[PDB]
DNA sequence: CGTCCACGTCTAC
DNA sequence: TAGACCTGGACGG
């Protein structure tokens, strides 16, 4: 659920669902605080974008499908455990909480939103969040910049470990990719973010970039990966996070920095 | 049995 | 700046 992850879920709806038709309603598990995805169509298909950590789904009615229906877009906030399945209509994995279902001519599948947990978030409506900023994997110029436009923020008077998680100017990123980004600099998580930033090979934002992107090309599910294969490779390509011989601190909020060395001059 | 821990927001005091 | 929101795996007694 970083924007590995988002990014990886949304080519992998944009695959699956390349030669399906989907047909009926959106159906919502009994359990989930969500809204109901009002919206029925005989023959639509499926379609997928990521931006940072949210992803966008499509669905787009076939010419003369009824109901008429306008096209519709959902935006999904994955939350700790947020995944999406293609799995056979009557092998719903237990936590599907939003379901889409296929149509006739070939085997009944169901596309789920799968979510243990429950801190995942969609809404009608088709925005991406206001207030996030742009996409680190997609966006990264337009990234950088509202980066470097505005470090007078007093987002950036914290250590640069709690800042890398503030999706306001780091959208995608998550706790494992921040302990990774900070390795490969060997900068002190607890470092003030501004005097890591002002200054302006690769430097920091330019790892924002292209460490989120490698675990993209690792293929795969990412974090999400245990009978592995997809799992040994994103085990395998970790350097920092949770491995041993490092150490971790807990920032402001609780959460937990993996890091080598120096906790940096801000550190409880 | 029990405690801790996990890829993140949210709202409310 | 604390909590709340949740399930389940790892591991302890």
């Amino acid at each position: 659920p970083e924007g590995p992850e988002l990014h990886l879920a949304s080519q992998f709806v944009n695959e699956a669902c390349r030669a399906l038709v989907f047909g009926g309603c959106v159906e919502k598990s009994s359990v989930s605080r969500n809204p109901e995805v009002p919206f029925e169509s005989s023959a639509y298909r499926i379609s997928a974008s990521a931006r940072g950590k949210e992803l966008r789904l499509i669905l787009s009615p076939l010419p003369g499908a009824q109901p008429q229906q306008e096209p519709l877009a959902l935006v999904f906030r994955f939350g700790m455990s947020g995944s999406f399945q293609l799995v056979p209509r009557e092998e719903l994995p237990r936590h599907a909480h939003l379901r889409f279902y296929t149509a006739p001519p070939g085997p009944r599948l169901a596309l789920c939103f799968v979510d243990i947990r429950r801190f995942g978030r969609w809404d009608l409506g088709g925005k991406w969040q206001p207030g996030r900023g742009p996409c680190v994997l997609q966006e990264y110029q337009q990234f950088r910049e509202n980066v470097l436009r505005n470090l007078a923020d007093k987002a950036f008077d914290r250590p640069i470990c709690e800042a890398l998680l503030d999706q306001r100017f780091f959208n995608g990123i998550g706790n494992y990719l921040r302990a990774e980004i900070l390795y490969r600099l060997k900068i002190p998580p607890f470092e003030k973010a501004r005097s890591v930033l002002e200054a302006l090979n690769p430097d920091l934002l330019e790892l924002c970039h292209s460490v989120p992107k490698e675990v993209v090309q690792l293929g795969g599910k990412g974090y999400g990966s245990s009978g592995e294969e997809d799992f040994a490779a994103f085990r395998a390509w970790l350097r920092c996070y949770g491995m041993p011989g490092m150490s971790s601190l807990q920032d402001r909020h609780g959460r937990t920095i993996w890091f080598q060395g120096d906790p940096g001059p801000l550190a409880p």
